[PDB]
């Protein structure tokens, strides 16, 4: 096939969030890192960052699981604003890309489908706040990959860098690593001239 086709999207919107979590799981979750890395549709490339730790509220202070996992100390979390001004601010972000043209098309991508279909429509109605219109579409990569590579992988971002040989970028279940291996394993699966599409229902 051809090598970099092209894709239906002008962007792609990667995210993977970092939230509250202990042992057994802390109920409720609440999101503290807020990653989005905007990349060129057709290279893949990075060209912008969105980036914010948020405040969490019902369970402010972070547990010693949390940070083991997350590497998200409290000093980074304190004093920040929480997930309804930081939703905001992406509003603000996301207009100041151009990303709210109609005529500009963009979808987010995660890792698996928790980020969009349970995460934030579940904090967003704790919190009785809207979910922007853009969240509710996505790529999951997982199934991207399954269709590109033909095999469901077991473990993630980890097992979808073996399966492509690439380098792991960075510290795992960190939101903006994680990222950044999503789009790096995005920008091989377009180098081998997979076409990306929605999958979210
Ligand atoms: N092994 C685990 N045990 C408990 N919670 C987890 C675990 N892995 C991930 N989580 C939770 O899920 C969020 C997203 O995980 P990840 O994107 O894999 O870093 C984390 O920030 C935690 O809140
Ligand atoms: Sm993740
Ligand atoms: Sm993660």
């Amino acid at each position: 096939s051809m090598s970099f086709p092209p894709q239906r999207y002008h962007y792609f919107l990667v995210l993977d969030f970092e939230a509250t979590c202990d042992k057994p799981q802390i109920h409720p979750q609440e999101i503290i890192e807020f990653p989005i890395l905007k990349l060129n549709g057709r290279t893949m490339e990075i060209e912008s960052t969105f980036h914010m730790y948020v405040q969490p509220v019902v369970h402010p202070q972070l547990t010693p699981f949390c940070t083991e996992l997350t590497g998200i100390i409290q000093a980074m979390v304190d004093g920040q604003p929480s997930l309804q001004q930081v939703l905001e601010r992406v509003d603000e972000w996301m207009a100041k890309e151009g990303l709210l043209d109609p005529n500009v098309k963009s979808i987010f991508v995660t890792c698996g489908d928790w980020d969009l279909k349970v995460m934030l429509p579940g904090q967003c109605q704790y919190l009785g706040l809207p979910v922007a219109d853009y969240f509710k579409q996505w790529i999951n990569l997982k199934k991207a990959y399954s269709f590109a590579m033909g095999c469901w992988p077991k473990n993630g971002l980890l097992d979808m860098n073996k399966g492509l040989s690439l380098q792991h970028i960075g510290r795992p279940h960190s939101g903006i690593d994680d990222c950044k291996n999503i789009a790096n394993i995005m920008k091989t699966l377009a180098y081998r001239g997979f076409i990306f599409k929605q999958t979210s229902k």
